[PDB]
């Protein structure tokens, strides 16, 4: 048939957009994914990148790995057991997390079977022409269709794809994907990439390998999690070391061979080698744009690859948008889920609307974990005659019994120091990602430093922390920091 | 001859949260000479608290460290859904290591707190029973007895009471073989039965740490004189907490109080409740109220006024009807909270020495119960919001997150509720049961002092995967009251 919105990928932004065209505003609704539920061969599937191999099975996974801390710091307040006999038993893990995800895939089958005016298609999206889409059974596009739609609009929700870099021998390499399915836990693994997905796996391998394994993480420059906080990037780095990764910074593998017993032997750039049982390799991901024939409609790719839009989602072909990671902006399950929903208000609802891209809250799930929203003081004192600097930093109390001494908490709050407003908040230890979501709000409102000193504490949390902080730790100004 | 009497721009009787923060700031801010008086250098028996005050000695501190203690049979329990294996029959509680890390923990805190009266000019502390004397006389005695030797007598420009609350003991048959939470906190051994008496955050929360600790075969029960425990709480939250805890094997009993205790011959404890009904303990923990603590300060020498429940009458500054004596903290009878008697002796330093007057908000103020799950909330309840706001929305967001699901906690539901002036959507309240609550509300009572409407939390991007991102995520109410009245408009 023909439909109000065909959109392709079934993803964070696809299903938001898909729900609210059919609920809020009735329209005909087609929705084009790969595979009903998680894992290989597409790994995406029904829900998106999020559902089936990202957000929601790494955080299940990084709950198991933090179990490794709990368990030893429990003695510290009086637990005792047999610790010889522990064990990380990984099959169960995957095997759990696999029941979790394959019964949210099972529940949005169900709501699709439920509503009117919106239907799931199964197999490969592309744009046939300005209002035909054509499902094909793979991603040839040589082969077979199996629909062609007619739509007024289109989105484009296809998500995106980890970046492989093409040394020789990348293909002995897996990425995140292939890593929420190893059946063993690797004894050594390598983690490539100083990011998110990079850190949050070696803390989630770190606590599931086996006896006598070892995690190491490399990355390219001085210091990984570039993007965020610097206090907060080197405080994780000791906190990563203490409980036993290893962090190789300034190292880029230049080959990876693969050994007769299936280990891999890395080359790096520096001649440096090193044999490990996988490589996992999470550098970057790219808009994922390539099986969609955006040549067919003539729709613009930016020098990055990603689907060129404006403020409102609007690609140069009309009638054609694109959110989520396909354009490149900010790679969050929750920032696509806005997009999408923004869309269809602009184009069947009565108020056009676009997504704010600043003051976003986000979190890491390292062990420890970082919770942060705004801007870090380098990229403030850049935008900003005067910034000041509040940092706290304490070993909170319980990890002085537990036995974790080296878990720091860290709060930073970065202001404009010439009227107080709240640039930037940035967190590291147990609870910062929770504690930083309504400071989200609060930078809405432009808090200033003294609504934050001057709200009363909860006590005791790590939180209170950030109303307790009203004298600087140092400044930026013009650029150059400094103590007073 | 005759000599002089140490001399103070500021004396403080009770060297507690309010007291403290007080005292430090008179002295270093505004270059005051200080006296800050309390009755023991180190917490525990004979007087529990001490240099510090309640919280850091018989308070939020240690009970912080003994429920995060008791959160480890949770956690050994869930990690096995997560695929940790282990030799579940060698488990054991060892309450006494917990009980020796927390008493080294509140030393170092005592400690450190002695060190910082050593190092800081014009900050002295006195050892002893602090009363007035007369206006501007303040006396230190060996004993809280008002005959015993005086020690010092302190000549005072200005005299701050902050000598906290004391727990509420009522005048039962029996009540000497009763504890409160004083003695809790130095048990020799946990104890096998015990009987928590309130339906308070004191005794929600030593009914989880007592749960955890107990050995083989005990039980926890805890009563309250009526129907609900937690008055004051949301009433879902109430109500959830409630099946919380009867989940994790706690016995609640409701619409009872005890009538009288006697001594079994074996050296239990026999509990006769007022409805006839009867239950044996090896410990019966009174946690049925605080009240403030005027009773050695000989009041009367001054004509320092109390309230009709016997707090300190202050105004809105801090002020009692007697110039230049203030009272702060839990011995005024507001809010019983160490942020809250922080924020009124730093507001009251700031308006007698300082430049600056200030009065304390207690409104809107955040705080915890570390049940477990915790609760966090800020604000008003939706039953006292539509007392006093024509139209109120409640938008409210429950389920049992997915990591319980496998973890096996299936009884562990989330709650997160937002209470609005739906008028113009202005946030009231927000309430919330779950892990991490505590942690989640901080940053909302900065949010409702920037009165943060609805449309700011929903408008705000999410942070997933967390529990905080329901706050955001809620857009329409899920009931309303309209002139004091339930329903969907
Ligand atoms: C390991 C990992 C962890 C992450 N953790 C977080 C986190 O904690 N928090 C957070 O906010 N974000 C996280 N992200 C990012 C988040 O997953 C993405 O930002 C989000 O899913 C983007 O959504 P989307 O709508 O753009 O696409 P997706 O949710 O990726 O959906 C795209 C869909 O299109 C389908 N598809 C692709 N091509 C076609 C085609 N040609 N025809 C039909 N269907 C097609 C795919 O099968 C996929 O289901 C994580 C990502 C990864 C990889
Ligand atoms: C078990 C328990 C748990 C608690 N948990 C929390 C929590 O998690 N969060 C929270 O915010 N609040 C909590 N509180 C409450 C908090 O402890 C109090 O609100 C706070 O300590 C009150 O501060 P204050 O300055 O009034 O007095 P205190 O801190 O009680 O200080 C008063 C001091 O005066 C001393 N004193 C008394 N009489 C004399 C005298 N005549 N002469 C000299 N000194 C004297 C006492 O020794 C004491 O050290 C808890 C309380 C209890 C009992
Ligand atoms: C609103 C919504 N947004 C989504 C955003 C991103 C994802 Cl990955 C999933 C959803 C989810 C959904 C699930 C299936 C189809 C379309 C949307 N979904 C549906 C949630 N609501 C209900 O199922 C519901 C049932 C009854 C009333 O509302
Ligand atoms: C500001 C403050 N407020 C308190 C509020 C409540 C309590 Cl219970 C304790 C304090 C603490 C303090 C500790 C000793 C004497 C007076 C104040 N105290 C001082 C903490 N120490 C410092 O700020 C410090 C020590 C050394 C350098 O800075
Ligand atoms: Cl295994
Ligand atoms: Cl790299
Ligand atoms: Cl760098
Ligand atoms: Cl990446
Ligand atoms: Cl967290
Ligand atoms: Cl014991
Ligand atoms: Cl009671
Ligand atoms: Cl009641
Ligand atoms: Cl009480
Ligand atoms: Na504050
Ligand atoms: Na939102």
């Amino acid at each position: 048939k023909a439909f109000d919105l065909v959109v392709i990928g079934a993803g964070s932004g696809g299903l938001e957009a898909g729900w609210n065209a059919a609920t809020l505003y009735g329209k005909r609704v087609a929705v084009v994914d790969v595979q009903t539920s998680h894992g290989p061969p597409f790994y995406a599937a029904l829900g998106g990148t999020c559902v089936n191999v990202g957000c929601v099975p790494k955080k299940l996974m990084v709950t198991g790995a933090q179990y490794m801390d709990h368990l030893r710091e429990s003695a510290g307040f009086g637990w005792e057991f047999d610790g010889s006999s522990v064990k990380a038993n990984w099959k169960k893990l995957i095997a759990a997390k696999n029941e979790a995800v394959l019964d949210i895939n099972k529940s949005y089958e169900g709501m699709f079977n439920d509503t009117e005016g919106l239907d799931f298609f199964l197999g490969w999206g592309s744009l046939e022409s300005k209002n035909v889409v054509v499902v094909r059974e793979t991603a040839d596009p040589k082969s077979a269709v199996k629909e062609r739609l007619q739509a007024d609009h289109i989105l484009l929700a296809t998500g995106s794809w980890p970046q492989m870099p093409a040394i020789p021998g990348i293909e002995h390499c897996i990425s995140s994907n292939e890593a929420f399915y190893l059946p063993e836990p690797p004894r050594r693994v390598l983690t490539v990439g100083g990011g998110f997905i990079s850190v949050e796996f070696a803390g989630i391998f770190n606590a599931y390998k086996p006896p006598g394994g070892k995690v190491t993480l490399c990355y390219r420059n001085n210091l990984i999690l570039r993007g965020f906080d610097e206090t907060i990037r080197e405080e994780v780095t000791k906190q990563l070391t203490a409980n036993g990764i290893e962090i190789m910074t300034n190292e880029n593998p230049a080959k990876v061979s693969l050994n007769t017993d299936g280990s891999k032997h890395v080359t790096f750039e520096s001649g440096k080698t090193l044999d490990v049982d996988v490589v996992m390799m999470a550098i970057g991901r790219i808009p994922r744009t390539n099986d969609l024939q955006l040549g067919n409609v003539g729709v613009k790719l930016t020098p990055k690859g990603g689907v060129q839009v404006d403020e409102f989602s609007r690609t140069n072909v009309p009638n054609i948008y694109a959110i989520g990671d396909i354009t490149d902006r900010l790679m969050l399950t929750p920032v696509a889920i806005n997009e999408g929903a923004a869309l269809v208000d602009t184009v069947f609802g009565n108020k056009p609307r676009k997504t704010d891209h600043t003051r976003v809250a986000s979190a890491v799930f390292s062990i420890p974990p970082i919770g942060t929203c705004g801007l870090i003081e380098e990229v403030a004192a850049k935008e900003f005659e005067k910034v000041a600097v509040y940092m706290s930093s304490f070993t909170p109390l319980m990890h002085n019994i537990s036995g974790s001494k080296y878990k720091k908490f860290v709060a930073k709050i970065v202001t404009n120091h010439s009227d107080g407003t709240v640039l930037g908040v940035h967190l590291l230890g147990d609870g910062a990602p929770e504690i930083i979501q309504a400071v989200g709000v609060c930078l809405r409102l432009n808090a200033k430093i003294s609504d934050f000193y001057n709200t009363i504490g909860v006590h005791p949390t790590s939180a209170e922390e950030l109303c307790s902080m009203r004298t600087p730790s140092y400044y930026y100004v013009k650029g150059e920091k400094m103590e007073k």
